[PDB]
Parts: structure tokens; C-alpha cells; sequence
């Protein structure tokens, strides 16, 4: 006999569906920062990649599993094919194309439809009661065009949104303030990017109000200029860029982030991108940061933030701008 | 006035020093893989990180800090110069030459070597107190080179040696026998890498030796041909480079697993490469993994391993060529 | 309208099952050392409680609630209703009588048995398809109980066993060795309690075998005393009821281990009471305990330890010994 | 030579002044769970047990250590004498005198005095620079004695206060808005338990204030009774004391939050009790909760809450309450 069957007694033999499992679309620099964040908060009984660049995805799938020893993932699979895909909680797309010098924006959105309309469809096939992360810039319109391939009901599909210009917009904050960013609160809103809208309104430390302190907060005639906050958000972004290449670490923990809500089902509030139709004089189909409610349905609620009519009219501008852009794409 | 003194009244303004430090010198892939790794795990309450290249290196620290609010890590600070790095409990020395001949007369080894020369004078010099890990290769050869130019004790230099090799070892040991690479337990020693050694007499499962149930075990005989496990170890090694061209995740989370015993004082066994002179008919002043004990007095003791007369045969061998390199150095 | 409605506008109303239930059995000292262990391991994603004793178990039940802004864990349920356990992945079993003054052994047991005759059936009942971690003692009679009245294969009926003992075992050990538990390796099997065997064959550092190195490891004729180390294992269990009266804290931490194996089906390897009919000459339906593969589906697999002709004499007696009261009980 | 001696090779025996050592004063069922959780949540690398009741107090420190193989907290230590306590980063006082059936008010607080006139400087003798956290009751005038007794600077000595009773509140709110406790924010402040003040103003999810949106918010006439949650605080205490006799889990929890705090310096903001002479027209050295931001250092900063003229008074007549006990206090 076999050392294996000299070693060890087997009771039974069958192997049931992954109970936990999540899927990461895409093994870029982001992808891979979401594996490992995941892996490392243990949240998965069984990971899955997919990207189209094989060798790389071999390459990834080996290290990560080399790493079994320290970490309590059992089973890391990947491949070409969905098949590996099947029967994920959770499946989160990092998928994307590189924007070249004499590309247009909706040129570069078009292409990243066409990303989309392949690798819906399947993950759709493979997990079809999954809910689905959508990370890949544009987020707000490739939230939507996944939305829409997909025909999942809206609270199944998730968008990145502002979770990550909040989670740095905390850091400046807390900086600036000499305390953890834990205690600092703070959402920025709307369309993640530089066209964000940050809510100083609701930032605050142990719940005293920054704008009732300083009625000036946020304002363009502010002495302390606290609008630096949010401008320091978007031009890091571009300097992070500028310095390395790409972004990695913070994108990883922030998805890590909501993927722990969603896969626990903790209903933590997040800002991430929804279906924004109905409020804030939006009447398109288009997806907008708001604070939502994250468990094991994906969005089940989500807060009605009190917004001024500059920040309602900026939100509109976006949505606006978004619907622009949707009504003009290839399905 | 201001609104930071409006909402919060400091007690005092005490500068103190961190209680638990860890720097990361060399920003590359390992160095990296290291750290998120790290911060992920809870371990520091500050860490430092170091390299040459200016513009990547702030781009790291900046992406690791926008994470902030997903971490316990409350400082991380990066520079050129050394003074970021002072008062760490544990330096992770990850720093290596571009693999690329002809920029230099000198070869890898002696590229490395240099770079370690003006290296570790500036981190003992701020952190007098410190355990050095070395991760950088060839590791056997530069945790020698460390020890000789830091003038610390034996006990707080170590190197990465085998514990890699042995991870990995573990994990195609548990593929084979479906079981968890933690309930797994085998010992590959001596150099590491190519000429690595795996310890046959210490595979077991539940403290049930294999080569017992199978004494063929290892040999040219065996019909399960087992000891293709180790020759997969090395065949894996190089298929990643292959594939992705580089190594980082199983590397980080392995320095990660020794930064812990470390940190907390655990005195868990690890194979790492200490100084080996008194064991094995070996006299000459070099560095080999063995299984060690490790704590905050960094290697306190060491695991003394039967070996046959073979696996004793390729370690004096490792032994003799290691040393024939060294002894020819010039710092 | 209520403050919530205008706090959160709702997207669905889809009532939700968890999807990784755990029950504990029994609201005594070691029925919460469990519930915080498992808690505080995130295992969970609702817990539930039940006891006879309607008083403790509420403000049990309410004191964890409390600490909720520090746990993972959304929902805590409690009852003496069994509906309250529905669709449990682990149900751990605590409960028991104590012994009285006049009471005999044979007659705990039996009155034991009695608690299960109502336990068991309205366990499955509601959670046809959960693991039965047994914790009560006598362990292993009451683990053969359960499987009884149950009617579960035996891969779902887990009896706590030798864990404990293996637990206490391996810190005595590292005391000895001034090596933490984790690296040092003894397994204690058979009947838990005063009759449990030490395999000193198994005991290892690093995979160097103890007995190899020191033959006289295990009998009355060594110089060191190891003999004692299992006999002090016995000592410390009735030293620590003379002392604080009971065990809570080692044996919760113990059970919160098997059940990270379970729910996380990590496949690592404990020492679990479980059918042993087919080994070691033994015929009767009897539980001890042995190297188990903990998974999603219970036991899966048993490591086959090779025992020596003493060894097996000593499990084959506990056999015995167990038949002759189970034979002999009534339900 | 020995089989320790013969397996294991010593570099050094020389051992370090603990780095990360935390004590519990009190082992009863607050401190036990203190020490629990602590363990549980790996924030130090030693912890000691002190009590006058010195056959549990063993028995405790026993069922902790059998359970180091599943914590990575390698030393723990206990005895009646405070030399066991030496170079503690940290030191937690849970010890307390029972309470009697038609017992002084004055004299309650009293006998717990002269339990800390001798505890106190026993602490300050071995850890004369650790920080001071106190638990016991009344906790605000305890806190008070511990820092008269000590001599320490006001940063180094930091009450329990307030962090239990908001706990309990953000459970309770995050039970009727159906969002997980992290998400609710909401601060009592004051005195601990029963005259706690509940800062309506401050209570939000998102930045969401909720009193902007419902006006009643914290009002008798209030139709929705959001103040019965306050209340419900208070209840809930003498509930679970009724139904089990003590109150463990929460607190325990509650204190190793503020102990992560301190231990990683961590800067996030808690509700504690400290030195609040000088503010909201306090004119006396009393102790109240409010929210500080806890560091390496205790206390380095508070936050100035703006507080109604309703509020303020509750504030100044608790300190008055408190006063007027401490002046009358023989120590
Ligand atoms: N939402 C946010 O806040 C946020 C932040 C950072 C980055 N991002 C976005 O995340 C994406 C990831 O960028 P990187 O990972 O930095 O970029 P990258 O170009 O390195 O990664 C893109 C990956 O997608 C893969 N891919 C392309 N087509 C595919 C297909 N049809 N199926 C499967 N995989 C496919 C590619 O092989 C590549 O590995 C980018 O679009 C970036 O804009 C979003
Ligand atoms: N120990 C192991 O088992 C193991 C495993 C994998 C890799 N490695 C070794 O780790 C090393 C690093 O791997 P990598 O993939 O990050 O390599 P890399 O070339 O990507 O990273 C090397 C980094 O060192 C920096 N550096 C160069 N000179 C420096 C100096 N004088 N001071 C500070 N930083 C300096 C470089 O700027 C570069 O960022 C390699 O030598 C590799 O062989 C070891
Ligand atoms: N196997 C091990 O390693 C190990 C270690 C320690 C303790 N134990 C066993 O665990 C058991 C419990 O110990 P403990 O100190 O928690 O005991 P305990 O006295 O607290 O009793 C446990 C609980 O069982 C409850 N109970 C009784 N009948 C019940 C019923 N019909 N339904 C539900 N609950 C019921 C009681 O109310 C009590 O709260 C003991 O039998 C002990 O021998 C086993
Ligand atoms: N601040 C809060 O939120 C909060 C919450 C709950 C309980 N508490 C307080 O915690 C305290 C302890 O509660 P418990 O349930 O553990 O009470 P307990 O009476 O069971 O425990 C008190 C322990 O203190 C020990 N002790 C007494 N004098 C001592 C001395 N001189 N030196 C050392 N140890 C000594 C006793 O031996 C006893 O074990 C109580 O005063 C309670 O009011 C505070
Ligand atoms: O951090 C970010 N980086 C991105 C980005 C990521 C990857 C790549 N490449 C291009 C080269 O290939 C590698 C990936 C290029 C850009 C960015 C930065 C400035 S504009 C867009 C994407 C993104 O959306 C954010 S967050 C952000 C962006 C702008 C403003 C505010 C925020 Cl919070
Ligand atoms: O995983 C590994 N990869 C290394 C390696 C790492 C980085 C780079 N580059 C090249 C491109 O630039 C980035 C760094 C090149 C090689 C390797 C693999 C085959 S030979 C050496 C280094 C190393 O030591 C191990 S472990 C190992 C190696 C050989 C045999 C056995 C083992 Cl366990
Ligand atoms: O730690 C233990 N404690 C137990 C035990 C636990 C609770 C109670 N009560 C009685 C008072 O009411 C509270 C519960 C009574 C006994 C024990 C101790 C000596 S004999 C059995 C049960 C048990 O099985 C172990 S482990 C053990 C026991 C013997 C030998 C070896 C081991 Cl590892
Ligand atoms: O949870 C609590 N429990 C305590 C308490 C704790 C232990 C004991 N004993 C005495 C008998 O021996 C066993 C321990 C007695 C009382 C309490 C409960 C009602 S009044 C005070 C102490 C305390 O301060 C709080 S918090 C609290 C209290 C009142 C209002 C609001 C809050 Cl948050």
C-alpha cells in the first residue's frame, strides 16, 4: 500500500461546495494587494483568480500558495476558465485596461466594456447567486455596465466608489489632528475621483461637529483652508502614480475592508457606489458613493445623508455627467 | 483659536520613543511583501522603511500610510537617511543589486557584499540594540557578511536560511497527503536554496515518523518517488521567476512568521541560518539553517539535529565552499 | 415616519439564515469559556446558548450582547427552546449533573445519560446536519451517547478527548525544554483522564525524537523523570479543582481550536475521541481518542499512530472498561 | 548530561527586563476576563496575577498557562507578593470589597481605600513608571485615591469611567437602527453608572446626526422614547447582577480595548475617566469621563465636548457628589 494509506484512515470521501469562497477577477497590482489582505483577515475558505495573462496567473497562484503554512486558506486555485470560479460568495473585479496618450476617455471606458462583457457573463454562469465588487476605474460606470450584463438585482452589485478617498481623506484628517484615524470620521461622497465631494457636515471627532467649531469649515474663504483635506486626497493620488507607477496597498486593504462586512455580515456602514435613482434630484440609472449598510446581501439599506444644495447640485453634475457617458456605449 | 486647539486640550507635549520598532531596508518586492505582511499582523507600532531609489520609495510609504485606518500601525516613516530608522527592535535587511553583469567588474556576491558595507554600519549606529534579519542573497554568505561588519553577537543575527525552502516543503508535503501544511512537519537544513537538505528522519504526521512506515523514503528506491517533494521545492523556486519574475508573497509571509517569534518573545523552533561552527565537524566561522530557538534575545538556542552520514557529508560540503568564499572577502 | 426610516432608507426586507452558526450546550464555566474563546476567534457569525437554568442563561446571554462593539460576532441568541439552535454548523455540549455526596459513579453516568436522552434528540432535530463536539464527562462514554441517540455517522460526533491532556502535556514539556508548546510535539490518546497514554515515541523537537536521543524516556528507570510530566498532567487537573474549584480557561481555548479546524475545514490534525472499533483488536462500540483530520465535514480521516504492544494493552483495557458501564446503561 | 542539554544548544542564559508586561490586580470575575481578553487579543508578552486570596489565585494562573499552546503570550506569572509585577507597562486594578446589605455610602467607598493603601504603593515600588488603569467601584473616586496614593502625573492615571456605559449604549442603539455597534456613534460621559450623561448631540451614524433629525431626541416627551436607551444602560447592570450574580464578559472586553490602546499607542479616542478640574466650571480635583486619546503615555489629549447648560449642571453636581465624599476620605 501507499504511504498515504499506510499513514492515514479515510471515513468518507466527499467533498462538499467551497462554503466561503471569494473570486478575484484581474491579478494586476490590485488584485493581487485584495488577495493578500483577504487571505491575511482570513476571510475566505477558498480563493479563486482569473486574468487572461497566464503566465503570471500560475506565477501568482504558486506564491500565494507556497505561503500556506501562515495562513488559513486551505485551497487557492486559479486558471483561464471560470470553472475555478464556481460557487463564490463573493467575487471582486480588478480587470482593466491601460489608458495610452492618444486615447480618448470614453475610447478607454468602451474598452473596459468590452473587458466586462466578457468576464460577466461567465462569473454570472459559474456563481450565479454571488454578489458582486467592482473595483475597475471607471468604478461608478463599470459598477452600472455590470449591473446591467449581469441582471443582478442592484443590492448584489457593489462599487469600490469612495471607500478608498474616504480611507485617505481620514489619514490627512487624523494627521492633522495628531489622532488615529479610527476616531476620525469623515465620508467623502458622490463620484470617486477628483470629481468627489466631501461632506463637512458630518466630519467630526467623539461626535462634536467640526463645521458647528468652525463654521468656515470646508469653505473657500477658511483661514486654516481645512478644504486642503480633500485636495491633498486627490493630488496624492496622482503623486502615488507619479512615485511608483500604481496604487496596491490601501486599494487592498479598503476591499479587504468591505469584503469582511459582506463575507461576516457585520451591516457595517461603507461609502460605496449604488444605485443613486430616486434622491438627490437623480432620475438616471447611474451609481453614486453614499453610505451604505454591508452584510451578506450585499447593500441592504442605506443612510440618508442631509446634503447642502451646493453638494446636492454637485452630485447632480456627476450623475449627469455619467449618464453622459453611459448612453453612448457598445453592449 | 485654531480649530485643532478649539477642540482638543493637550496635557503635555512628551516626545518618547517607540516601544517596538521594525525597519524594512530594501523597498523591492521582498522588502514590500515583508512589511504589508507585517502591518497586517500587528507587530510594530512603528515601522521605517529604507532604500536608494528616492521617488519609489516615498511612493511605498505614502500607499502603506493611506491604509492607515485598516491597520494598528499608527507610524510609518521612509528616507534615504538612516536617523527614520533609530530605535528598532528588529532591521529586515532586503536590499540586493540589479541580477544584471556587465554594470559592474565585481559579481553578484561582491555587489551585494558592498552594499551591505556601507548598510550595516548606518543601521547598528542608530539601532545599537537590534536583531538583524537578513533576507538578501546569497543569505547564507551576507549573515556571515552582517555579522562580521555589525560586531554583534551571534544571537541577534539571523538569516531567512531555510525557512522558505522548508515552507514550501510543507506545503507539497500536505498536497500529498491532504492534510494542512501545519500538521505537516519536515525540516529541510544546511544552505539554502539549491543545495538545501531535506531532514527524512523528521517527517511526521502526529509524531509518526514516515521514514519509519516507509524506509525507502528518500532513497533511489522508493516507488512513490518522494524525494521529488525536495526537488520540487527547487524546480517551484525557479518556475516563479520564471512565470511572474520575482517572489514576494511566501517570502513576506515567512519573514512575517519569524518577525513574530521575535516581537512577542515566543521561543518557537525555526530553521534559519545561525553560525554553525562546533557542529558537524565544521570549525570554520560559517552560517547554516538549523532548527532555532527565537526571542527577543533574537537565536538564544539552538536545536541539535542526528543527521545521517550523507545529509552530514553536504552540509561539511556547503560548509567548505561557503567558507572558501569568505575567507578570500576584503571589507 | 420613525428616526430610523428617516436615518435609512431601506433597499430589501429578505429575512437571512447564518451561514456559520455555532451552539453551546450548557451555560457553566466552561460552556462560556467556549462561547469567548469562539467569540473572540471569530468563528462565528451568530452564536446561541441554551441551559436549563433560565436566569443564568439571560444574563449570560446579555453580558456577551454587551460586548459587542468589540466582537465580530452581529448576533447572540439564547433560550431554552431548542428552535433558537437551527441550522447550527457546530453544537458543543457541556452540559451535565455534578456528582452529590451519596452518588456512585455509575449512577452520574447514567444520570448524565438521561440529560442527553433530551439533549440529543432536540439537537438534531433542529440541525440534522451539525458537528456534535462533545466536552461533557465522562467524554468518551458520552460521546458513544450521543452517537446513539443521534444517529449521525461517526464522522459527525467529535468527543473532546485527549486535547486537553495533549494541551497541558505540551506546556509542561516546553517548561522542561524552555520551548514554546507549539514547537514541541506529544501526543497523549486513549481514554481521557486518569487512564490517558503518553506515546513517547511521538515526542519530538524539530523532528528529532526524544525517546531516540534519551531511551529511557517513559519508564521507571530514567534518571530524568519524564514519567512524570504525564503523571503531573493527571496532578494539575485535580489541583486546579482544589484550588479555584473548576477548569474554564485551557479547555475553552482547547475546544475554540476544534472548532477553527471545523468551520474553517482546515484539515490539521487533533487528538479527538472518535469510534476506534478495527484498531488495536478492539470490538466494541467505543470511543478514544486518536490523531483526527478536523474538516467541514467532521472527522474525515484518522492518523494510524503505529502503538507499542504496552501502548495498545492500555487502549484495548480502556475498551473494555467502557463497554462494561455502557453495556449496562438505560436509554 | 541532560536530554534538554544533549537536544538543545545554548548561545545565552542572560534574560531581559520584561518589554510588554501588563498586570491584573483582582482575580475575580472582572479581572479574569480583563486577562482573558488581553490574552486573547496578544497585547503582551508577559502578564502577572496579583490577589490576597492565594489558593484561586493559583489555580487561575495554572488554567491560563494550559492554555499557552493556543496563545502567543509566553510568560504568565502570579503571587501575592508585588515582585512579580516588576516592569509592568501597565497595570490593571480590578480588586474590590464586596457590597453589604444596608451599607454606608461613605463606607463602602472606604473600605475599598485601604485595600488600595496597600496595593498602590506596592505597584509604584516595582513599576514606578507604568500607567495606572483603574476598574474598580465607584470607579471615578478610586481613580481619584489611585492617583493621590501613587503621586503619579494626572496622564498616568486613567479610569475605566464612562467605557463600559457607552459600550453598552452604542449595543442598544445598534439593536433599533439594525447597524453594527462600530457604526453607531454615541457618548456617555460623566460619572460611571448611574448619574452617566448621555451627549445627544454627538450620537450619529455616517456623520448623521440624529438629533438634528428628530429634535426629541433625548426628551421625556419624546414619542419614540430614544431616551429609554439611556435607561435601558442603567437596567441592563442591575439585570444582569440579578440574573448571574456578576458582570464579566463586557467589561473585560471594554478594559482590553483601552489596554490595545496604550500598549500600541494607538492615539484613538475613548470615553475615560480623568482630572477634569478646570473644565465645564469644575472647581475641585475630580475624576469624570470624557473623551481622551490614549497613547504609550496614558492621556496626552482630551476633547473639549460642547455640552448643553442641562448637561454642564449633571456634570458639575456629580463632581460636587463626588467631592464631597473624597474631602471626607482617611487615607
Ligand atoms: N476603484 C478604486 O478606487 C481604484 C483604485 C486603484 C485602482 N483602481 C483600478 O483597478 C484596476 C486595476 O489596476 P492595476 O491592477 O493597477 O492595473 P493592471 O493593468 O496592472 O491590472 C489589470 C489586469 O486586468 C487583467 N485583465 C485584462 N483583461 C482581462 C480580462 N478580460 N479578464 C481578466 N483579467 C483581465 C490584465 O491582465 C491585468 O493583469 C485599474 O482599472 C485601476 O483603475 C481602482
Ligand atoms: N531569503 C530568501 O529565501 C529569499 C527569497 C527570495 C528572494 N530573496 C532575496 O531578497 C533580495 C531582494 O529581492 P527583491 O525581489 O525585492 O529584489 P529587488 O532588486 O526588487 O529589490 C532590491 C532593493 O534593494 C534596494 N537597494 C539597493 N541597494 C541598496 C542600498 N545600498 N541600500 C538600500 N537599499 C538598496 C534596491 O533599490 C531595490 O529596491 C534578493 O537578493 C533576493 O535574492 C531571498
Ligand atoms: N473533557 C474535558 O477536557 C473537560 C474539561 C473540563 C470539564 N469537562 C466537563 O465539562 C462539564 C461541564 O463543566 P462545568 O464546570 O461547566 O459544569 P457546570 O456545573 O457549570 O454545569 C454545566 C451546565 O450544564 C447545565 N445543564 C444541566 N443540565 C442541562 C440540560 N438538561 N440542558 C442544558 N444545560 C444543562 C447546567 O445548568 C450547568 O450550567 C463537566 O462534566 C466536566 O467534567 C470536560
Ligand atoms: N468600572 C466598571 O465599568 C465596572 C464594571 C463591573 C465591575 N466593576 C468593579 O470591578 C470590581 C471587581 O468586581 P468583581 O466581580 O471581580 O468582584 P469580586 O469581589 O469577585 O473580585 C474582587 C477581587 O479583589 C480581590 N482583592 C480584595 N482585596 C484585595 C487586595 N488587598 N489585594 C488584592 N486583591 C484583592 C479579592 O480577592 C477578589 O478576588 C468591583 O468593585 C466592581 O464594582 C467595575
Ligand atoms: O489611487 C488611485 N490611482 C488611480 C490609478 C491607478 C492605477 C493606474 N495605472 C496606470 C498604469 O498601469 C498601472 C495602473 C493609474 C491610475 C488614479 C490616480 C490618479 S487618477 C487615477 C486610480 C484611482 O482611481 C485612484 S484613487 C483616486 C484617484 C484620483 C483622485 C482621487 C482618488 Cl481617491
Ligand atoms: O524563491 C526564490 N527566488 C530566488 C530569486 C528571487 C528573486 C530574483 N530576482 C530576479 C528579478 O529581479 C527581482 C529579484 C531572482 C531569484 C531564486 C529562484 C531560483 S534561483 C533564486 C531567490 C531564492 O533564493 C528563492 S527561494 C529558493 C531558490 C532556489 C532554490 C530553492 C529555493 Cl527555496
Ligand atoms: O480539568 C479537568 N477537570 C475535571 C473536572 C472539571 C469540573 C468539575 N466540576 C465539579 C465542581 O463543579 C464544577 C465542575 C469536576 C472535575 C476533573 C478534574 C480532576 S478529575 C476531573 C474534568 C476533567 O476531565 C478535566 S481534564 C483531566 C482530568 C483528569 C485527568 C487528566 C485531565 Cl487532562
Ligand atoms: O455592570 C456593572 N455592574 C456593577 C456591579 C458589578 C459587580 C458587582 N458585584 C457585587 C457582588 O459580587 C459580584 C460582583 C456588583 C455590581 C453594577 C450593577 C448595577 S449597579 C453596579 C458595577 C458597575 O459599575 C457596572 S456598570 C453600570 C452600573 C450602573 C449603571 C450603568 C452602568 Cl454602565
Amino acid at each position: 500500500a501507499t504511504l498515504k494509506d499506510q499513514l492515514i484512515y479515510n471515513l468518507l470521501k466527499e467533498e462538499q461546495t467551497p462554503q466561503n469562497k471569494i473570486t478575484v477577477v484581474g491579478v494586476g497590482a490590485v488584485g493581487m494587494a485584495c488577495a493578500i489582505s483577504i487571505l491575511m483577515k482570513d476571510l475566505a475558505d477558498e480563493l479563486a483568480l482569473v486574468d487572461v495573462i497566464e503566465d503570471k496567473l500560475k506565477g501568482e497562484m504558486m506564491d500565494l500558495q507556497h505561503g500556506s503554512l501562515f495562513l488559513r486558506t486551505p485551497k487557492i486555485v486559479s486558471g483561464k476558465d471560470y470553472n475555478v470560479t464556481a460557487n463564490s460568495k463573493l467575487v471582486i473585479i480588478t480587470a482593466g485596461a491601460r489608458q495610452q496618450e492618444g486615447e480618448s476617455r470614453l475610447n478607454l471606458v468602451q474598452r473596459n466594456v468590452n473587458i466586462f462583457k466578457f468576464i460577466i457573463p461567465n462569473v454570472v454562469k459559474y456563481s450565479p447567486n454571488c454578489k458582486l465588487l467592482i473595483v475597475s476605474n471607471p468604478v461608478d460606470i463599470l459598477t452600472y455596465v455590470a449591473w446591467k450584463i449581469s441582471g443582478f438585482p442592484k443590492n448584489r452589485v457593489i462599487g469600490s466608489g469612495c471607500n478608498l478617498d474616504s480611507a485617505r481623506f481620514r489619514y490627512l484628517m487624523g494627521e492633522r489632528l495628531g489622532v488615529h484615524p479610527l476616531s476620525c470620521h469623515g465620508w467623502v461622497l458622490g463620484e470617486h475621483g477628483d470629481s468627489s465631494v466631501p461632506v463637512w457636515s458630518g466630519m467630526n471627532v467623539a461626535g462634536v461637529s467640526l463645521k458647528t467649531l468652525h463654521p468656515d469649515l470646508g469653505t473657500d474663504k477658511d483661514k486654516e483652508q481645512w478644504k486642503e483635506v480633500h485636495k491633498q486626497v486627490v493630488e496624492s493620488a496622482y503623486e502615488v502614480i507619479k512615485l511608483k507607477g500604481y496604487t496596491s496597498w490601501a486599494i487592498g486593504l479598503s476591499v479587504a475592508d468591505l469584503a469582511e462586512s459582506i463575507m461576516k455580515n457585520l451591516r457595517r456602514v461603507h461609502p460605496v457606489s449604488t444605485m443613486i435613482k430616486g434622491l438627490y434630484g437623480i432620475k438616471d440609472d447611474v451609481f453614486l458613493s453614499v453610505p451604505c449598510i454591508l452584510g451578506q446581501n450585499g447593500i441592504s439599506d442605506l443612510v440618508k445623508v442631509t446634503l447642502t444644495s451646493e453638494e446636492e447640485a454637485r452630485l447632480k453634475k456627476s450623475a449627469d455627467t455619467l449618464w453622459g457617458i453611459q448612453k453612448e456605449l457598445q453592449f
